[PDB]
């Protein structure tokens, strides 16, 4: 009876997210194989994941420039065929250089993903079910970076290691320009409904770089936004490149590549549907949202306890309790859109996960660089440390609707 088709979008959108996260997985599922054909060492290979990693945050910043200066749609037009087209050229490269080329140029499109789906999904969904929306793209992260793992595994072994390039980099390519196609403002959309325009539009949904603009987006209440971020995206970020399993395996753990990705699924989820019913009701917008936020960035550090059982417990329950809290308080981003000024909406995207993703390059290593000279119970203290700090200059510096 209502509007339906503001839904249709937030579908594509889910389609989006899930294809770009494939994308980002399918060189861990091929790294068993790749190493081996060039030749190439463990050290360089991190090359090859790093290059995603590093140009992936560093080309937000231009994306957040580029996303309000194109558009919202012609951008990820440009992305999504973007780095399609560099990962299905992937599997035609030559030497581990035009690996590490390839996925710099894939991480550069795939960049501007964050921000141009928030606006995307803030031009079509600022309401209340804004939370409901943002944590249901963010579950197709998760499945899409593992469900369809097996999937080109099942690709990988009988046929070549290459298909796996081009399936994941040939349904990226096809869907640009479908999505090209079909998406459009709601306005300039074929089918518009009248009630649903104004529904839409109702709760805020509407279709030279200054000095003064410059320091303003680096305020108290983005800056204490900014930090919290850095905290949510990074433990997503193990899983994504460095440490799935490398050393030290025998007495780490003993199925582990599917339990903290359910409970994280539907972290992201109720919690998205939790802060979207709180918020309808005579809450705040923030507190809806920002209290998901704290408390979940407090079940985040539930890990620090794993190391006190050091026996076949049930560290597993609390592993995906742990990672559960990081998914419930995933949608930390699904406030950035409002706290940032409609000026500066792009620009923001890209510092907000600027802090995320960097959170992503250096809270992996750092969990590293103590796990030889010390051992694990360091890492899920500072992990717990960074989800802390991260709650902790959350609750301080939250700041509600700026
Ligand atoms: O790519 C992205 O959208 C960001 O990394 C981030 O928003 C997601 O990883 C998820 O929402 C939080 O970890």
């Amino acid at each position: 009876k209502p509007g339906r088709r503001r839904y249709l979008t937030l579908v594509m959108i889910f389609i989006t997210v899930v294809i770009c996260y494939v994308d980002r997985a399918n060189l861990a599922v091929a790294s068993a194989h790749i190493q081996e054909e060039f030749g190439i060492t463990k050290a360089e290979m991190g090359y090859v994941f790093s290059a995603f990693a590093w140009l992936y945050t560093l080309c937000q910043i231009p994306g957040g420039w580029f996303l309000d200066r194109v558009g919202s749609r012609v951008t990820y037009f440009i992305a999504i065929f973007g780095w399609s087209v560099a990962t299905l050229f992937q599997g035609f490269a030559t030497g581990l250089m035009s690996l590490i080329g390839l996925r710099a140029i894939t991480g550069i499109f795939q960049a501007p993903a964050f921000p141009t789906n928030n606006r995307m999904v803030t031009s079509w969904f600022p309401e209340h079910e804004r939370a409901s929306a943002v944590g249901f793209y963010t579950s197709g992260q998760f499945v899409g970076l593992a469900f369809l793992t097996p999937l080109l595994i099942w690709i990988q072994e009988m046929l070549s290691w290459h298909w796996v390039f081009i399936v994941t980099g040939g349904i990226g390519i096809i869907w640009s320009l479908i999505w090209f196609k079909v998406y459009q403002p709601p306005r300039l959309t074929k089918g518009i409904s009248k009630a649903e325009l104004d529904y839409i539009r109702d709760g805020g949904g509407l279709v030279p770089l200054t000095a003064k603009d410059w320091k303003l987006v680096f305020h108290r209440k983005l800056i204490g936004v900014y930090l919290g971020q850095f905290a949510v995206a990074s433990t997503l970020w193990f899983f994504l490149t460095w440490f799935p399993n490398y050393l030290t395996q025998e007495k780490g753990i003993t199925f582990m590549t599917t339990v903290p990705f359910l409970a994280a699924f539907v972290g992201v989820l109720l919690s998205g549907w939790v802060a979207d019913l709180l918020v309808r009701k005579g809450f705040s917008l923030g507190f809806a949202r920002k209290t998901p936020i704290i408390c979940g960035l407090l079940i985040s550090t539930c890990i620090m306890g794993a190391n006190y059982t050091n026996d076949p417990m049930m560290i597993m329950c609390l592993m995906a309790l742990a990672f559960f809290g990081n998914g419930f308080a995933s949608i930390t981003w699904s406030l950035v859109s409002s706290l940032a000024p409609m000026r500066l909406i792009g620009l923001t995207g890209g510092v907000f996960n600027f802090a995320g993703g960097l959170g992503g390059i250096t809270v992996p290593l750092v969990v590293g660089y103590l796990a030889q000279g010390y051992g694990f119970a360091p890492a899920l203290v500072y992990i717990s440390a960074v989800a802390l700090i991260g709650a902790l200059s959350y609750i301080l510096l939250v700041g509600d609707v700026k």
